[PDB]
């Protein structure tokens, strides 16, 4: 075997895989954004902005441009754009998503003029 115990947490985020993440409100609710769903041009759930001022930022584990798949024990890849924000406010302290990534186009050309 190559690994025993495995858990969600304090571990990276796996390309072309669909991994799990554990998040812990602590106190206050998450704070993200979400964009898509049904009726929408797509059919999978995005994360439009990670609010740095919650929980899930507290982690720093999702991404700003990832691509939800189910939450809570919920599938998403369905889910109203609306649902899907009720599953995440109807989540414990321990809220747990499925994440996924690409392993393809590492945009190696990504930065702004810098303003300021």
């Amino acid at each position: 075997g190559s690994s025993g115990s495995s858990g969600p947490a304090t571990c990276p985020i796996v390309p072309g895989q669909e991994m799990i993440i554990e998040i812990s409100k602590g106190r206050s609710g998450l704070g993200l954004s979400i964009v898509g769903g049904k009726d929408t041009p797509l059919n999978a759930i995005v994360i439009h902005e990670v609010y740095e001022e919650g929980a899930a930022a507290r982690d720093g584990r999702l991404w700003a441009g990832d691509q939800i798949l189910e939450v809570n024990g919920v599938d998403l890849r369905n889910s109203s754009h609306e649902e899907a924000i009720t599953a995440l406010r109807q989540t414990p302290q321990k809220v747990r998503l499925v994440v996924y990534r690409d392993e393809a186009h590492y945009r190696d050309e990504e930065s702004g003029p810098s303003s300021g």
